[PDB]
């Protein structure tokens, strides 16, 4: 069995190997990459996402989200308070202000310490989930707006033809902006490219151990667990590495830098934080190996998780027994 310790693997494809996206994902899996839940892919030196970022400040963040924490430093939830619209140029200036900027630090490890010590005492503003792309249309390799769609994968593997679309999303971050512990919708893959700016630190639980994280989360967030049998779908709960280690939960960590891709694999729980002003692009995708994870994915039916249009068909076809309850939670 390849990668039996479930370590995060780092790949350096050549320009030739960067041509065929599906083939390279399958290659990484042949080497056991999926066992970690997360892999890093460093593009060949010849590749670029676009020529420059000199022209992005006019993008609008229609609904910036202030991430307000409750709990203790290592075990907390966050709620998203909506803020007035602002441009990327306005948000960059805000990120760089004395109130929000990254503090002085020695290295990534020192910054990670400071994040976990102090996160809860601040409320950073995240421009998340913005439909759009920063890949140049002429970038042919690993262009996250030109991937094969999940609907087409389901049609190819299963024969069924469904509605829905699959487009990328932009994320503008600042110091301490946080992504809570989650798997993807329908336990899909994700791919994330850090276009520019400061790093993103990731934590991940191997898919084979995801239920260990779920059981800890039920212990640590007991009212949320009574409310919903899949409350991590709400994407609000944070648990620190120290708390994970105290409770014996297997996990790994890695820091993504600008110019790097990360892939999350089906049912790989992940969480993390931004080091300073940055911009990432991410999208969900599927492969044949996903289908069995999609069939078994948990679902939130309590009403909180509310998701895209395109998830309807996935539930309807892969999980027809659950469909009626889940759709009630959507409506
Ligand atoms: O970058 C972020 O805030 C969150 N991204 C993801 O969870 C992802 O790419 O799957
Ligand atoms: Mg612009
Ligand atoms: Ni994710
Ligand atoms: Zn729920």
């Amino acid at each position: 069995a390849q990668n039996p310790n479930c370590n995060i693997m780092i790949f350096h494809p050549t320009k030739e190997e960067f041509n065929d996206f599906d083939k390279y994902i399958a290659y990484m899996e042949s080497q056991g990459a999926h066992r970690a839940g997360l892999a890093k892919i460093i593009p060949p030196k010849e590749w670029k996402a676009r020529e420059t970022y000199d022209n992005i400040s006019e993008i609008l963040i229609a609904t910036p989200l202030q991430q307000v924490a409750s709990g203790r430093a290592g075990v907390f939830t966050q709620y998203h308070k909506k803020k007035k619209a602002m441009t990327v140029g306005e948000y960059r200036h805000l990120a760089n202000s004395k109130k929000y900027q990254t503090p002085p630090h020695q290295n990534f490890e020192d910054l990670e310490r400071k994040y976990w010590k102090n996160r809860i005492y601040n409320s950073p503003i995240y421009g998340a989930d913005i439909s759009g792309s920063l890949f140049d249309e002429n970038t042919k390799q690993w262009n996250l707006g030109h991937l094969g769609t999940i609907q087409d994968l389901l049609e190819k593997e299963c024969g069924v033809v469904i509605e829905g679309v699959n487009t990328p999303y932009l994320y503008f971050g600042m110091w301490k902006t946080t992504f809570a512990w989650h798997t993807e919708d329908m336990d899909l893959y994700s791919i994330n490219y850090l276009h520019l700016g400061e790093p993103k630190t990731w934590y991940v639980v191997p898919p084979e151990h995801g239920q260990r994280l779920e059981r800890l989360a039920r212990e640590l967030f007991p009212g949320s667990s009574r409310g919903c049998g899949a409350f991590l779908r709400h994407k609000v709960a944070l648990i620190s590495p120290t708390v994970l280690k105290e409770n014996g939960i297997p996990f790994n960590r890695i820091t993504q830098e600008a110019g790097e891709f990360m892939v999350t694999f089906p049912y790989g729980y992940h969480a993390g934080f931004n080091h300073g002003f940055n911009c990432a692009e991410a999208i969900n995708f599927a492969t044949p190996r996903w289908i069995d994870y999609g069939k078994m994915a948990s679902q939130c039916s309590c009403g909180e998780a509310r998701v895209t249009f395109s998830m309807d068909a996935f539930v309807r076809i892969l999980q027809p027994e659950r469909y009626d309850l889940w759709k009630r939670g959507q409506d």
